[PDB]
This record gives C-alpha cells, sequence and structure tokens, in this order.
DNA sequence: ATAATGACGCT
DNA sequence: AGCGTCAT
C-alpha cells in the first residue's frame, strides 16, 4: 500500500563500450573502421581464439570463443587484429589504458563503479536532483535524447527502426509529469539526458562509442544496456518491468546466468523472470537460501538494492596464462621460467599502479591448475608481497606451490600444470 | 585447446 | 585461509 517500497529511490546507469577491444584497434588502425573484424590472441593454434568481434562480423555469425580459422569460414573478408605479446603471453595494456580514459570522463559526471574493463555503473541520483532545480520547470525536449529508447513504447492505437524510437520517445515525453520533482519517471528521463551528455563526451574525447542502460538499480540498467546495443541507450522504468519480465528468460538477469539460475528453472518449473512473482519470499528462501530468496523475491518486481560502490580502480591486479594439452608445464624449470615471466609483467603493472594511484599491494596469491582437474583454479596459495621485485615474487610463488609436485624426480613436475596465475592484492594507502 | 582477468560469497 | 560461483 503506502508502505510498499517500490525500488524507485535511485537513478542508476550502466555504460558499456561497444565491441571494446575492436574499437581500440580501429581507432589505432583506420583501415579496420567499419569493416568486419575481430581481436585475437595467439595466431598459432587455429589462427587464435577470438575475444572481441565487431558488429559487422557478428552479422555473419562470428562470436567470441571461436577459432579465427573457423570465423574466416563464416566471413572470408574478416580482418583480424592480434593482441600485443610480451614475455610469451598476451598483454592487455592497450585496453587497460583505453579503459582508464573512459573511466576518467565518466568520473566527471558522477561517482562510478568500475564493473569490468569496458563498463561502469553510475549513480546519478544527486546529479538528477541538481539538474531538476536548474531546470526550474521547463519541459524536456526530445532533442535532449537523440539516442534514447523507451522500453515498452510505443504502445496502443512507422515501419523502420528509428521511426519507432521517436514515436516511443514522443509518447513518453507527452506523458511526462513535469511539475513533480518526485515522480520517479521524470528522474529517469533526467538521468537519461545526463547519460546522453556523458556518452557524447566519451565519443568526443576518445572516439569510442558505447551503450548505456538507465533504470532504478544495477540489475535493470545492465539488462537495459543490452536492449539496443550498439551506440544507443535505453530507459527502463519501474512500470515497464511486468511486460519486460513476462518473457525475459531467467538466465539473462545478472547473476542468474549460471547454476543458481538453472536451479530456479528446474526446481520451480518456470522459464521467464515474471513467473517468480507467484512465490512467497519464504518459499524462495527455502529453495535457494535466505539471501537469494530475498533477492529473487524483490528482483522479479524490478526491485534491487545493491549499491553503486565508489570504486574506480581494481581491487586486485592479476596475470595468468593457460597451458592446454601437450603444452602443459611438466618440468620444474619450465614452471620457474613462466612464474618469472608472469612476475615480470606483474611488476611493471604494480610499479605503474603505485605511482598513478599511490597504493601498494601487500599480498601475493598463487593459483594453479593441474592437468586432469576440472575447475578454474585447482589450488590457491598466498605469501607476502614486500618488494616489487619480480625475481622475489617468482621465487616466493614457487616456494609455496613446490610441495605440490607429486613427481618422484626433482627435475620433472607432475601432474602437468595447465594454468599459472599470479595476483597482487590487499592494497594499502602508500 | 578460446584465453585473460576480476568481484564476491561460503565456510 | 582456501575454495566455489559468476562474470567480461
Ligand atoms: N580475454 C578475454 N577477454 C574477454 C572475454 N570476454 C570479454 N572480453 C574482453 C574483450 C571485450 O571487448 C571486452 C568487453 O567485453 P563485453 O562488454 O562483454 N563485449 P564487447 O564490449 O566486446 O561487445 P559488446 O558491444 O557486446 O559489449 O572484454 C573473455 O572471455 N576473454
Ligand atoms: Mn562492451
Ligand atoms: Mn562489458
Amino acid at each position: 500500500g503506502p508502505h510498499m517500497a517500490t525500488g524507485q529511490d535511485r537513478v542508476v546507469a550502466l555504460v558499456d563500450m561497444d565491441c571494446f577491444f575492436v574499437q581500440v584497434e580501429q581507432r589505432q588502425n583506420p583501415h579496420l573502421r567499419n569493416k568486419p573484424c575481430a581481436v585475437v590472441a595467439y595466431k598459432s593454434w587455429k589462427g587464435g581464439g577470438i575475444i572481441a568481434v565487431s558488429y559487422e562480423a557478428r552479422a555473419f555469425g562470428v562470436t567470441r570463443s571461436m577459432w579465427a580459422d573457423d570465423a574466416k569460414k563464416l566471413c572470408p573478408d574478416l580482418l583480424l587484429a592480434q593482441v600485443r605479446e610480451s614475455r610469451g603471453k598476451a598483454n592487455l595494456t592497450k585496453y587497460r589504458e583505453a579503459s582508464v580514459e573512459v573511466m576518467e570522463i565518466m568520473s566527471r559526471f558522477a561517482v562510478i563503479e568500475r564493473a569490468s574493463i569496458d563498463e561502469a555503473y553510475v549513480d546519478l541520483t544527486s546529479a538528477v536532483q541538481e539538474r531538476l532545480q536548474k531546470l526550474q520547470g521547463q519541459p524536456i525536449s526530445a532533442d535532449l535524447l537523440p539516442s534514447t529508447y523507451i522500453e515498452g513504447l510505443p504502445q496502443g492505437p512507422t515501419v523502420q527502426k528509428e521511426g519507432m524510437r521517436k514515436q516511443g520517445l514522443f509518447q513518453w515525453l507527452d506523458s511526462l509529469q513535469i511539475d513533480n520533482l518526485t515522480s520517479p519517471d521524470l528522474q529517469l528521463t533526467v538521468g537519461a539526458v545526463i547519460v546522453e551528455e556523458m556518452r557524447a563526451a566519451i565519443e568526443r574525447e576518445t572516439g569510442f562509442q558505447c551503450s548505456a542502460g538507465i533504470s532504478h538499480n544495477k540489475v535493470l540498467a545492465k539488462l537495459a544496456c543490452g536492449l539496443n546495443k550498439p551506440n544507443r541507450q535505453t530507459l527502463v522504468s519501474h512500470g515497464s518491468v511486468p511486460q519486460l519480465f513476462s518473457q525475459m528468460p531467467i538466465r539473462k538477469i545478472r547473476s542468474l546466468g549460471g547454476k543458481l539460475g538453472a536451479s530456479v528453472i528446474e526446481i520451480l518449473g518456470i522459464e521467464y523472470m515474471g513467473e517468480l512473482t507467484q512465490f512467497t519470499e519464504s518459499q524462495l528462501q527455502s529453495h535457494f537460501g535466505e539471501k537469494n530468496g530475498s533477492w529473487l523475491y524483490a528482483m522479479c518486481r524490478g526491485i534491487e538494492h545493491d549499491p553503486v560502490k565508489p570504486r574506480q580502480l581494481p581491487k586486485t591486479i592479476g596475470c595468468s596464462k593457460n597451458f592446454p594439452g601437450k603444452t602443459a608445464l611438466a618440468t620444474r624449470e619450465q614452471v620457474q621460467w613462466w612464474l618469472l615471466q608472469l612476475a615480470q609483467e606483474l611488476e611493471e603493472r604494480l610499479t605503474k599502479d603505485r605511482n598513478d594511484n599511490d597504493r601498494v599491494a601487500t599480498q601475493l596469491v598463487v593459483s594453479i591448475r593441474v592437468q586432469g582437474d576440472k575447475r578454474l583454479s585447482s589450488l590457491r596459495r598466498c605469501c607476502a608481497l614486500t618488494r616489487y621485485d619480480a625475481h622475489k615474487m617468482s621465487h616466493d610463488a614457487f616456494t609455496v606451490i613446490k610441495n605440490c609436485n607429486t613427481s618422484g624426480i626433482q627435475t620433472e613436475w607432475s601432474p602437468p600444470l595447465t594454468m599459472l596465475f599470479l595476483c597482487a592484492t590487499k592494497f594499502s594507502a602508500s
């Protein structure tokens, strides 16, 4: 009734770059602009695995996870860009540095939560209240929202894609309660005006294009972000959630794409997000635990309370390489060498981190995977990070895993390692 | 035999 | 402390 919290207290946006690693290479090499192209790591095996696909190549069916030699079967004119290699491994420095350019522009508008290398969450609540008071009381022109989609509109009593957008935008704006600085739909509209400005600044200042989702919480803005990619932004209001969730497959919601989402489907016998509304919170707490139960119950009414954390820098700095198949490390010296290669790149990035952000990692986590195991990591161990010295980090990382060699021979290493991963963490103000 | 990372929950 | 999940 009057005491049902509708999850409309905040304005939150999710900006995510369109085919990010591809845009970075396309800005650098103009010959790849507006062409089907992909980014690839390691051209030896089947031409390398594809990690990012432009939208022109997606049109032919090229996806990430594909081998470049298979993607050229689907698209013969596919242009490839290969990631820098340093010390025998992929090096993502170019994209990290591109990512920092974008984070700094978004930071100028609001406090952001770096959520990946190519996306950040924005909490625009206060900026919305600020803009609402300098607007005095003026209506909101559709000229302020040249790339916004209003999810669920048009509705009621034009055949092309941009025609629909306008007529949906017009309908929304025609309906807008301009008088009421408290109406949550007006605030989203104003959030969306700010996000247009911020997306323009990103494109003006980096040449990168991105999509954005604007809703009342992180989960809805993330889902909204995907609805009109690329180069568009989508407003999802509280009232569009019922129709939106009635055919929304469960797995498309953040944190439900895995086994939890699969057990919601199998146990509860449903397919779509909107179907969860029939269960009581207690029922959902019984099947999925108190925390998930409560979260599911509020979520399927479009209510979510996870806050935008004020974090623009990563909490961990990490460095890993896989060794699949016959290339799995099988001798002690081979393990030592790569641990040193990984420690060396970690050292350049730590030293850069300490001068740019004046903090220092204090703990070093070593994780490995053995051949024949099944999980991502097979063993995690940890020691102290006192000096930014690769040889010490290499030595210490080896020390705390060497007892895992079931090899009777000192020279050999079994079982063969298929993943080495080093991660500096527990950062303190420096 | 896509890889390379990063955040966070559970016990 | 060390493992498990979910993610881009
Ligand atoms: N190495 C590696 N990189 C990945 C992986 N997944 C993503 N990346 C890297 C490369 C990706 O470019 C970058 C951004 O990831 P997204 O936002 O999920 N997809 P993008 O921005 O490319 O397309 P869209 O327009 O659909 O958002 O993360 C992966 O599994 N492995
Ligand atoms: Mn992206
Ligand atoms: Mn992303």
